[PDB]
């Protein structure tokens, strides 16, 4: 836990130098300026006006005597030793840390149980806003409608996205694809008319943080482009647990910040056979690998009898071989438990999913790419006075014990390609398994992730590979990597298994007609 306040308190304290040196301002303005950037949702400015009242004039203090955040950190014991995240030699820390020391919630009652039931939602990935319990949500962050298709009723447990439509929709949209209601002339149920035959199917990913889109907005952290505008969406974006599932490659359904026309697969699908508006579901998690995906996966909704069957994304794209420990190497997953984890998970999909259901099991890519693209260039922090390449902002999260991927998050080359060489066996035991074993409810496929031809296809448009990763993690890919992956996904199963995505509507045009947008998302 140590790690996370030192990292935070690093990285605020960070902001707070590099506000005053932008702005040439003294240290007590450049506090007073951050807190008016912040907005005053989830009372993130009142906690920042908090923290300048408690903090304030010991920081003044140490950041005029030229420390910088790291040691102002530990001298404020935010930090406990020693981790150094800017270029400064070992004789240099003693001096400032004994010079230093010369220079100087949710326990309030009526929060804990509200925390409680917060913490619990999340923890089982589940909306926090459910009335009817049918885990669609009317709400968007606290894996509310980001995450899922937006519940028409949420005071009915048996309308949500993804269910054949009650006696085909006639007195109310029960499956909140937009389509009710009866055509006058001939009385026939538009619902009939226009999905009967089309077999609607959803789109579920199982995902980790990759495939939720963790993203921290660069904006956030580099001082010399900061404004108001920057925070806006800091608190929904810390509701969603930093996560944009609903930008992500897979299950977004917001039209693309990044200015690239390539669009997700729900996009995709819902574009193919418009009765599959809302049918998707991001049943993902930071953190999440073949090991514990048994531990959130009965938070995914499909009921076998009663729901349209989905196609389903096997997406643990790294956390099989990234950790966070120092001798790294022995928890990552062998292919032997690769394949009792993966089969338990199948096996459980088997006695969840509707018939008629697809599974794709998506391989790992070779994130040699990481440090070979980053490692001196320089992280956001590190911009302003060019100070912190990304091998020194990794070094500082190994310290910390929170480098998110020690095997290719890492100075080491022989690690980086052992890692590679475990990514590949493991991707190996994924293809087997999609080709050899059969499961009664649906049929099973594997895509590799083959990052070289994203990046070849990249370069071709004239980008560097570079800009596919997230620049403040340094490790996940972006919106526009996510894209490009499932363009290629969408593609080769389309050339391979078309029947897995099915047919385009011929009544598309119709739907539109009578339904315009189909009631948004
Ligand atoms: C581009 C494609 C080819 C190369 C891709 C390389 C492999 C990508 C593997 C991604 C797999 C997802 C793993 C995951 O869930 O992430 C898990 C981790 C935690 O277990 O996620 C994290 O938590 C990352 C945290 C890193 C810390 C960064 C600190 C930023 C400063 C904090 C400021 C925020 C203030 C609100
Ligand atoms: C939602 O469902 C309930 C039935 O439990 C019904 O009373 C209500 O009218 C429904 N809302 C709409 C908009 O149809
Ligand atoms: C680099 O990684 C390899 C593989 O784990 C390890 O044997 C070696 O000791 C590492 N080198 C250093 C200098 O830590
Ligand atoms: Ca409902
Ligand atoms: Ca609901
Ligand atoms: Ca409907």
């Amino acid at each position: 836990s140590h790690g996370q306040s030192c990292l935070g308190c690093v990285v605020l304290v960070s902001v707070i130098e590099q506000l005053a040196e932008v702005h040439n301002s003294s240290v007590q303005v450049a506090m007073e300026r951050l807190c008016s950037y912040l907005p005053e949702k989830l009372f993130l400015k009142t906690a920042c006006y908090f923290l300048v009242q408690t903090f304030g004039s010991d920081i003044i203090k140490l950041l005029d005597e030229a420390m910088k955040a790291d040691v102002v950190c530990y001298a404020l014991e935010f930090c406990k030793r020693q981790c150094h995240l800017y270029p400064l030699p070992q004789e240099a820390w003693e001096s400032a840390l004994e010079k230093a020391r010369q220079v100087l919630i949710c326990s309030l009652p009526f929060l804990t149980k509200i925390c409680q039931k917060i913490e619990l939602s999340i923890k089982k990935a589940v909306p926090f806003k459910d009335v009817d319990s049918d885990k669609h949500s009317v709400f968007p962050t606290l894996r509310g409608y980001h995450w899922r298709g937006r519940d028409c009723n949420d005071s009915d447990k048996t309308v949500y996205p993804g269910r054949r439509p009650d006696n085909w929709d006639i007195h109310q949209d029960s499956n909140c694809n937009g389509i009710w209601g009866i055509d006058p002339k001939d009385g026939i149920p538009y619902e009939k008319k226009f999905c009967e035959g089309s077999q609607p199917r959803g789109i579920i990913l199982l995902g980790d943080a990759a495939g939720a889109h963790f993203h921290i907005p660069p904006e956030w952290l580099t001082a010399s482009q900061m404004s108001v505008n920057s925070f806006l969406n800091l608190p929904s974006a810390l509701t969603d647990e930093l996560n944009w599932p609903q930008l992500s490659g897979v299950t977004g359904f917001l039209d693309s910040t990044s200015g690239i026309e390539e669009k997700s697969i729900y996009h995709r699908l819902r574009k193919r056979n418009h009765c599959n508006h809302r049918d998707y579901q991001s049943i993902s998690k930071n953190g999440a690998s073949s090991r514990n995906l048994k531990n959130f996966i009965e938070s995914l909704s499909r009921n076998q009898a009663s729901d349209h069957p989905a196609i389903v994304l096997y997406a643990m794209i790294g956390n099989d071989v990234c950790n966070s420990k120092a001798d790294t190497v022995p928890e990552m997953t062998t292919p032997e438990q690769m394949y009792a984890n993966v089969m338990q998970t199948l096996t459980h999909l088997n006695s969840h999913l509707p018939n008629g259901s697809h599974v794709i099991l998506y391989g790992l890519p070779d994130g040699t790419f990481l440090w070979d693209s980053l490692h001196n260039r320089y992280h956001p922090l590190g911009q302003l006075n060019k100070d912190v390449t990304y091998a020194q902002f990794f070094s500082f999260l190994r310290c910390l014990q929170l480098n998110p991927c020690n095997g290719w998050m890492s100075s080491n080359k022989t690690l980086r390609t052992l890692t590679s060489e475990r990514a590949e066996q493991l991707s190996n035991t994924l293809k087997k398994i999609a080709t050899t074993e059969t499961f009664a409810n649906f049929d099973l496929f594997y895509v590799d992730f083959a990052f070289h031809e994203i990046i070849e296809d990249w370069q071709k448009r004239g980008g560097q590979p570079w800009q596919l990763i997230e620049p403040v993690d340094g490790f996940h890919p972006n919106e526009v990597a996510s894209l490009l992956q499932a363009n290629r996904v969408w593609e080769k199963i389309q050339l391979q298994w078309p029947h897995v995505l099915g047919k385009e509507n011929p009544f598309n045009s119709q739907i539109e007609e009578v339904f315009g947008d189909q009631g948004g998302h």
